[PDB]
C-alpha cells in the first residue's frame, strides 16, 4: 500500500521514542528509505531490500534468493510487503539495536533537523 505521512505516523505509533529514536525520526527514515511504500522492494547484485524499511536479506529475513540468510528476524520477508506493520516494527526494533538508525541514514543528520516537519 503507498502510505501518506499520516497514515505513517499512526502506524509507526510503536516505535515512539524506542532506542531514543522520536516518532518523527522513524517517519523521516521510513520517507527516505521507501518513501512510505509498504511493498517497496529494492533488488542490489546479489540481495534483497524489502518493505517501508527496506529490511535486507543477507541477515534480516529469509526469501527464495537467500534461503541460509542468518535471519536474525525470523521471518520470511516478504512478510514486510504486505499492510500490516507489526512485523515490520519488531524487526526493525532489532536492527536498530544491534547496527543503530545507520542502517537507513548514511548520515543521521538526514532525520535529526527540523524533526517537527515530519509531524502529522
Ligand atoms: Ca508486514
Amino acid at each position: 500500500m503507498q502510505l501518506t505521512k499520516c497514515e505513517v505516523f499512526q502506524k509507526l505509533k510503536d516505535l515512539k521514542d524506542y532506542g531514543g529514536v522520536s516518532l518523527p525520526e522513524w517517519v523521516c527514515t521510513a520517507f527516505h528509505t521507501s518513501g512510505y511504500d509498504t511493498q517497496a522492494i529494492v533488488q542490489n547484485n546479489d540481495s534483497t531490500e524489502y518493505g517501508l524499511f527496506q529490511i535486507n536479506n543477507k541477515i534480516w529475513c529469509k526469501d527464495d534468493q537467500n534461503p541460509h540468510s542468518r535471519n536474525i528476524c525470523n521471518i520470511s520477508c516478504d512478510k514486510f510487503l504486505d499492510d500490516d506493520l507489526t512485523d515490520d516494527i519488531v524487526c526493525a526494533k532489532k536492527i536498530l539495536d544491534k547496527v543503530g538508525i545507520n542502517y537507513w541514514l548514511a548520515h543521521k543528520a538526514l532525520c535529526s533537523e527540523k524533526l517537527d516537519q515530519w509531524l502529522c
